[PDB]
């Protein structure tokens, strides 16, 4: 297993997705920023920013936790093949979504039934309907620092599901009482929504389609799970961590699973992930990308076979 790194502006590159192009890769980073890889000889670009006040005097390159609210911090980012744009979550402004061309998000959606959304953490597109499937961390707290704390020592299950839909503009409630929801992956078919509750060590299925509709169920247990991003074969890969029994510590491992539950690939992080939560593992093209919090780097993984 080898391992790679792409310096990056900003600090702690933890989502990704990919355009239609796909020379190079889109990433959120601390400060606000959308930003763009361009490939190996021509570097970032700013792609987009979820904040209307966004500006580099005040945001760039700030991790202080006082600015965010003006800079925005998006945490998820999923491209709209068919539309040619990008949906995006951010902590401050929500939903949005960005044209081809970048520049300033249009928000489109800040509640639902009546509830604020505080946290939204995870999204996807349905790349057959362009219906948007994304969680709400919790309907209390917030992304500052005194929130995590809050939803750490109350065991905040206070998480949500929703969908958007661009034909109605009506944003929909799916599933509410989650336990932390920080993954949300729509099955190859569409028949199916994958949700992490990373406080419960668990993935449930939320049904789209027959005659469980509307309804969730247990799926399998994953310690501390955090993204899900399906690869081209239709399987889910997970982020996880579990404590190490006999260690102090945590062991992080990305998780790839199946739509019935079944564990397919277990890949323990290399350093500097190795003893460290991360955010998502997102198989494309042959590579892994590994989002994390912690590092100010992008962090590739790569199998090297040059031997059998
Ligand atoms: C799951 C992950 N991501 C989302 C959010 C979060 C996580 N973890 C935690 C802990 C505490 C608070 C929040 C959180």
């Amino acid at each position: 297993l080898k391992k790679i790194f792409i310096e990056s502006p900003s600090y702690a590159p933890n989502a990704f997705t990919f355009d239609s192009t796909d020379k190079g890769f889109y990433t959120s980073v601390q400060d606000g920023r959308v930003i763009k890889y361009e490939g190996p000889n021509s570097g970032f670009t700013d792609f987009a920013y979820a904040s209307p006040f966004w500006n580099k005097a005040f945001c760039e390159n700030s991790t202080d936790p006082e600015k965010r609210p003006l800079c925005g911090r998006t945490y998820d980012i999923s491209y709209d093949y068919k539309n040619s744009q990008m949906y995006i979550v951010d902590g401050h402004y929500h939903l949005c979504v960005v044209g081809k061309e970048g520049g300033y998000a249009t928000q489109l959606a800040t509640s639902v039934q009546g509830v604020p959304f505080k946290w939204l953490y995870a999204v996807t597109v349905d790349q057959r309907t362009g219906i948007v499937y994304f969680t709400d961390v919790s309907s209390i707290h917030d992304d500052s620092p005194e929130g995590v704390e809050e939803i750490m020592n109350t065991s905040d299950r206070t998480g949500r599901l929703m969908k958007y839909d661009p034909s109605t503009k009506e944003t929909t409630l799916l599933l509410k009482e989650l336990h932390v929801p920080g993954g949300a992956e729509i099955s190859a078919d569409g028949s199916f929504v994958v949700v992490a509750e990373f406080l419960s060590n668990r993935i449930v299925k939320y049904w789209l389609e027959g005659p469980k509709k509307g309804s969730a169920e247990f799926l399998v247990t994953i310690p501390n799970p955090g993204n899900i991003k399906r690869n081209s074969d239709g399987h889910f890969w997970v982020s996880s961590s579990e404590e190490l029994d006999g260690g102090q510590r945590v062991v992080s491992r990305g998780i790839k699973f199946d739509g019935f539950g079944n564990i397919l690939q277990v890949i323990p992080l290399p350093p500097p992930y190795e003893g460290e939560h991360f955010e998502q593992i997102q198989e494309h093209d042959g590579l892994l990308y590994i989002g994390s919090l912690f590092h100010s780097s992008v962090g590739i993984l790569v199998y090297d076979d040059h031997d059998n």
